């Protein structure tokens, strides 16, 4: 409509087609033959194809299909394009570009490359810029950004190492003759295994870009203008490349509290996953999910672990669930300094760089009542949040609006305040900071830009899992958010404790695993929020995310039959409401 | 309509009410105080509530709420009931009953007690009869039927014991200093733990009934007439109880091949889960899920196991998945005798009871080409199916029709050929033979009988899981059933192999785990069947079964954001179709 204008202007190569057109087939065939990638709109498959079809004439003077366009320019019908092909002019035609690239992606984590690959599918010439600025202590890593190198992957693996600890304890109860008390964990062995897989993922990412004819540049990018990006390469060589669309996907880096010794002596999660030695007696500063995930596996690997909590656990998360996650960790080796903040870190012993041992630090802090905190630790980890650094990008002078937190202010289609610039992933203000969200948005946007797609990313009801020793899966609203949003008398919570069959013989807790469904009474008992604390919580939660996406109700869960025996089946037979005051025990 | 008539006719105690009527609140409160349980139809919550309220006068001669009925008789309004209460006549009135019981349930396994507990909710006086006839070697057990004693619970527990073997192997790779090769397993220790848990379940089942004021008699039941049941108690005392409604829920028992040596020398799953000694070198006859589940954990516990397969694995399941399941087992030590059946079993050595060891058995059989089979085993397990035993219930004389397999024939509301007699669980012909189905169907039936419910059980797309060493979860159609039902050109199959992140560091198989969605093109790529082979298949599959119940399409799956990192998230990004010929490999 006007959709057509935008579509024709921004597509690199696009064919307007109908599935019942043998000339369309022929055209598509020669493009496949010539190995030319392009978008394709099948007008017969759109409810308004006829309107679009007629409207094509304003760009090409014709109303028939197929019609092929390259960067806003009409190239021809079937016969016209076959001529170019037979005459060896087509490659030049499809490669004619006023910019160096159709698309320049700044940042090589989860979002950018997902967007790059997707865009390259439709013939967009694409560059991905990635540069990893080292941690204060000099830690650096390869392509794939946060998740691949210092996030989801190493976390989950170390988490599993942690879980295997519990299985070692449990095996005796299942008839296995194993004394856990003569078994030790070797941190180095674990770290090598982890770093091995990461390195494979680094290369995987490189190869993947290469396989999609996406250009990878290991360089720091900076915006000079809406279409000009300055790059600084390893050799300190500086140059300029131009692009039509620009995607900002630079992610964030961990914050350090502004206290003496923090930068010099502490580490963050950025360093943890490649640490040469077991952290030893550890203080984790922070109470986000990263803080607790790390505290948890370190404890499970037999570390002496303290978690310093400024206010509450898992801000943003259902607070009942947060408390249970915390209570589980406290009962399984993790100590909490509640309502406490650090004031300084001092060094008592340096790292033992020739025996592979940590040093020793003195941490001074205070509780909210003014009482002093003072304790020794071999390692201090800061998990007090993450921040973007788009200052170095020259965003604002190029006209990109940032919010008070330094994040990019975007419309619902990822568009910044500069029309050809977009942002995805962690730097996109207000969006859930998860990897599959970055990837999903990245792919959807690329389709809107280069294939004429109109589907927006839906950021609502994005399921999550916190991989604490007892995992916490969640999809949708927290109880207190649903009550805030809809009022108490419109909210029903169905809940139940449960005990995994596996825990029974292993003599583990009754009534620690717990799940609930928060529901809107007025909306046919609509499922607003799903929450489960238990093993494999992520595998449990995922399937339900689809049902919730589809607008699942309590009746939809009830009418579904359980798989037995599983933890998950408990969601299909919940009946005790909180309002009833009935016991949720097993 | 006539719904109102049926409801009043079969309800034990029922109150017609409105949420906004304080006299209704008042009445319900005195009933509660009196500990009188009843059904409640809140009329202002039924779209035809105004109709029903008028319709009630045909019974009570009044059109106001509350109205209370006992066993078909109008008892009074709020004032009349409170009058009986203050005259100390209320208990006597609600207990008046022409039969000993409102409901008699013959069989105390999965369905029976679920139905029993549910009916007691609404004031139905209920007996649950359970009796366990011992195996041929004299194995007996307590309450809770097959699942609790010789089914799902012991099976899964031992599966877990088996899985721990891989966990021990894996832990070495995650840094734990343990040599799996020097760790032994003790059958008895395991069996002690399992039986201890099974015992606490028997007890739980007994207490549960008691707490619900359901009478439990450990007796064998027999129909004498549509309302009379003969019970035979432990002391061989014989008597007759009467009931208004009867539910048959008597389950099935394992079958034996009609060959010499079978009964005398072999065992079945009824015996396995409490065997005094480890099976040893073992033949498993049969190829159903029970055969393979058992064979699998026996192998994982270091057993020498052979499975004898008459024709195929998992008849009734998707044969591609079946083959992958089998291949996995063969690769991890299960031997298969394919296209083979046994002809006789001979004893070579008797069971050694003073040493607590299995004996030795010669098995002779034959393959489909005639070639002979002759091998020695210490234990032969038959898993060749289950059969009902409704011979002893006297169905024929009373008029309850059975099919050719001796299972009860029932309409879609579980009713038998005798109007007041119903059948649930494994004996209900043509229903999914699974524990949660029995339970669900039981609970729904009790509501239709005693709480005026109208909801029938939907037996379609019931999800299952086979707890083989590598698990297989499924929901909906197999590919072959889908193709046969809809035509090849209307069926699209998306699939992908995957590697659990946990398997990376553990150095487990590339490209063995596998998932697929079987979809119908004509119907908006409707998901007809989901299949997944990998760890925790049951936890993964469960959530999707709600989405499938809701009519999920492929686009519903696609637009759901994955939880990362998990196995399940692979479902939200399937793109490779079988039709495309593209590789499903990671
Ligand atoms: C410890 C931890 C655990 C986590 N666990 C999970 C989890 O289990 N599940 C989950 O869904 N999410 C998890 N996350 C969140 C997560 O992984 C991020 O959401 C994801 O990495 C964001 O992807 P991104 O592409 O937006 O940014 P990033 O992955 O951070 O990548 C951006 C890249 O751009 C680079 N860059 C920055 N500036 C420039 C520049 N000027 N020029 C060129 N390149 C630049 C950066 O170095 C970086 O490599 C975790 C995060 C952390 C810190
Ligand atoms: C080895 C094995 C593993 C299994 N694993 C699973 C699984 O992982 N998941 C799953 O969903 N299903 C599983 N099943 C299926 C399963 O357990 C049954 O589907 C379930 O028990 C059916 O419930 P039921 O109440 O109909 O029958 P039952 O549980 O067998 O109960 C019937 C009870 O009534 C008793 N009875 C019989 N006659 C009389 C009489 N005249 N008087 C009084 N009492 C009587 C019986 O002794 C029995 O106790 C498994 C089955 C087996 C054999």
């Amino acid at each position: 409509s006007q959709w057509l204008q935008r579509t024709i202007e921004s597509a690199a190569v696009i064919v307007f087609s109908k599935t019942t057109c043998p000339f369309c087939k022929k055209l598509k065939d020669v493009l496949a033959e010539a190995k030319i990638k392009h978008a394709t709109i099948e007008l017969d498959q759109l409810s308004n194809g006829s309107v679009i079809q007629k409207a094509l004439s304003n760009f090409s003077k014709i109303e028939t299909v197929p019609q092929m366009f390259v960067r806003g320019k009409f190239i021809g019908d079937s016969k016209a394009v076959l001529n170019y092909h037979n005459n060896n002019q087509l490659q030049a035609i499809v490669n004619e570009n006023k910019y160096d690239y159709d698309l320049i992606i700044i940042g090589g984590g989860s979002g950018g490359l997902a967007a790059g690959k997707e865009a390259a599918k439709y013939g967009a010439k694409i560059a991905v810029l990635d540069y990893v600025e080292p941690t204060p202590m000099g830690t650096t890593w390869g392509l794939g950004g946060t998740c691949v190198n210092v996030g989801c992957i190493p976390k989950k693996l170390m988490h599993q190492a942690g879980l295997l600890s519990h299985s070692l304890e449990d095996a005796q109860h299942f008839g296995w003759s194993l004394d856990k008390s003569e078994i030790s964990h070797d941190w180095s062995t674990m770290v090598e295994g982890v770093q091995s897989h990461i390195g494979s993922l680094n290369w995987g990412y490189k190869v993947s870009l290469r396989d999609n004819a996406v250009t990878y540049l290991n360089a720091r990018g900076m915006l000079l203008s809406p279409h000009e990006v300055q790059i600084t390469e390893k050799n300190k060589k500086v140059s300029t490349i131009t692009g039509n669309k620009i995607i900002l996907a630079t992610g964030e880096r961990p914050k350090y509290p502004e206290i003496p010794g923090a930068i010099e002596y502490g580490i963050t999660s950025d360093d943890l996953f490649s640490l040469p030695y077991f952290p030893g007696k550890t203080l984790v500063v922070g109470a986000s999910y990263v803080a607790l995930k790390c505290a948890g596996f370190l404890a499970s690997l037999g570390g002496d672990v303290t978690v310093m909590v400024r206010s509450i656990l898992l801000r943003g998360f259902d607070q009942q669930m947060a408390e249970k996650v915390g209570d589980y960790m406290e009962n399984h080796g993790v100590k909490f300094a509640k309502l406490c903040v650090p004031d300084e870190i001092t060094q008592l012993k340096p790292v033992d760089t020739e025996n592979n041992k940590p040093g020793l630090l003195l941490v001074k802090g205070h509780y909210t009542d003014g009482k002093k905190f003072e304790e020794e630790f071999e390692t201090v980890i800061f998990a007090v949040g993450r921040e973007p650094q788009l200052s170095k990008l020259n965003c604002e002078a190029v006209g990109v609006k940032l919010d008070k937190n330094g994040r990019v202010v975007c419309s619902d289609d990822e568009q910044t305040t500069v029309s050809n610039i977009y942002a995805i992933g962690d730097i996109n203000a207000g969006k859930p900071q998860l990897t599959p969200v970055a990837i999903h948005a990245g792919r959807y946007l690329a389709r809107r830009l280069f294939a004429g797609a109109t589907e927006l990313t839906d950021y609502s009801n994005v399921a999550t899992t916190v991989f604490t020793p007892l995992e916490y899966g969640a999809c949708g609203l927290s109880e207190e958010d649903a009550i805030e949003k809809y009022g108490d008398n419109d909210i029903e919570v169905y809940h139940s404790h449960f005990k995994p069959l596996e825990w029974t013989v292993a003599h583990r807790e009754d009534n620690v695993c717990y799940m609930k469904l928060v529901c809107r009474i007025s909306d046919n008992m609509r499922v607003l929020g799903l929450h489960v604390l238990g093993p494999n919580a992520g595998e449990i939660t995922q399937g339900y995310a689809v049902a919730i996406k589809m607008g699942a109700t309590k009746e939809d869960f009830d009418r579904t039959i359980g798989i037995h025996p599983t933890c998950s089946e408990t969601f299909t037979t919940l009946h005790v409401t909180k309002r009833s005051g009935g016991s949720a025990a097993v």
